[PDB]
């Protein structure tokens, strides 16, 4: 039997050791995952000590995400970029591989929810670690453009010359916006607050998917702006939570388990 | 889907939710096992926390068995005898029941492994917490006697006088042990620092068998020692936790699950 935790503080909310479960029941794997707390300060050893003991694989929640990143001896490409590191596997030669699977669970999940993200323009808003994470998986896709933006020009400004290289990514301040997007994207906390960002409506339109990364029961404020204004397709992060984790599933599986019959369980438990 | 949990400061990775788990699918039970920690100020906090956001139940790993014992508004006898609690329950009425598994799951694995108790000759090394929460358990059993011993002779002695109602306890200090028993039970934790209790080998015989709580890869340094002097059978301690587990996942689910198979890959996952 193979071992697979999960690696945060606090961890009593954490969605993984079901959603896991779920993943080895249905691809049939001999494996076992369980949600482990750990003090603020120990981390590395709680994880060298894991791999010690026989650990194949982890995910690491707040508040080690980035001692994460430090603690692996290799990164991949998305996780150097991403600048943390959500996910851990150890090789075979002893190596402990870093990786983030945070933006392509969000790449994942949009295809689940049928959004075409090839040749779309998209509208990033936020500049944090959460916007960080998605810009690599999102040019993936191959999008026309992808404009970010923040109430801070500055923040936005270094985040899209980071990409630049990779594809069409332009950077604007939230008074720049004058146009509808295909895509819009939220990865800000602000909303769960009751609070919007100032920003001109005329991002949304007749043709526009909104993705907002938070989640809730029915939809979340910054989804019913969108739809205020005719949004035609708004979606919450509950798939991005489970894509995550099957993307973490696949790193150390070597099979992408199905993320439809858990998510449809996970949105009843909320509602 | 239930939640349990295990409490501990570490809570240096508990074996505990990997057991539990495996038992919830031997037993499809639906339900949840974590590791949580407890804040610096108290598990008391902790406590009110799980069981006032759903929780079913809880382990607690020491030092927070005196407390947990505290916070329950019921103890079953062990428990009171223990004088700490490794098990909390909340009962359909909203009462936190507190229970003691640990010297039960050593009773059972004793048992498991073909070691009569009744009518048995019993050394007990250690007077703290681990010697006092197995006495009632073992004395149960109806054995012939249970010696406790303790480097200082006094805690040995008071410790054998708070049980001595029920069955024949006496009380030796490690300098005075000049006899062989059946059963030598080890609850200190020189084990682990690799020390041995200041005690003549005497005590071990061809027909003894040795227990140690400690447990790890290979044979631990009590059992190797146990060993030189001829012991026919030399347990560790792996049995006891998983025993005290199977225990506390009953009295919470009504069901007891099977202990073999997870022992064995435990132990596998020990030897490297
Ligand atoms: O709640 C959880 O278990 C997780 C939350 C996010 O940080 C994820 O990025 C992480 O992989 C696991
Ligand atoms: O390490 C553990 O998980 C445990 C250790 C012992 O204290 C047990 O009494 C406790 O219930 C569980």
């Amino acid at each position: 039997i193979d071992q697979y935790a999960v690696f945060g503080n606090p961890i009593n909310h954490s969605k993984s050791p079901f959603i896991h479960t779920l993943f080895a029941r249905q691809t049939q794997q001999s494996m076992i995952y369980t949600a482990q707390c750990v003090p603020v300060d120990g981390f590395t050893e709680a994880a060298k000590h894991f791999f010690a003991q026989g650990g194949r694989g982890c995910n690491v929640t707040v508040p080690f995400k980035e001692e994460a990143y430090r603690f692996a001896d290799r990164l991949t490409e998305r996780a150097r970029l991403a600048g943390a590191v959500n996910t851990l596997k150890k090789l075979d030669d002893g190596e402990i591989l870093g990786d983030n699977t945070d933006g392509e669970g969000l790449v994942q999940d949009l295809l689940a929810q049928q959004v075409l993200l090839k040749g779309a323009t998209i509208l990033l808003i936020g500049a944090g670690g959460a916007a960080r994470g998605v810009l690599k998986p999102l040019l993936d896709q191959q999008p026309a453009s992808i404009t970010v933006t923040n109430r801070t020009f500055a923040k936005a400004e270094q985040l899209a010359e980071l990409v630049a290289a990779y594809g069409e990514v332009k950077a604007q301040a939230f008074e720049q916006l004058k146009q509808s997007y295909d895509v819009i994207i939220n990865s800000t906390s602000a909303s769960l607050d009751g609070e919007l960002p100032a920003i001109d409506p005329v991002i949304f339109s007749s043709r526009s998917v909104c993705y907002d990364m938070m989640y809730g029961k029915g939809y979340t404020v910054f989804n019913q702006w969108a739809r205020q204004h005719g949004c035609a397709q708004a979606i919450d992060g509950l798939g991005m939570l489970v894509g995550q984790a099957a993307e973490s599933f696949m790193l150390w599986r070597g099979l992408r388990p199905g993320t439809k019959q858990i998510l449809r369980e996970l949105r009843k438990n909320l509602e």
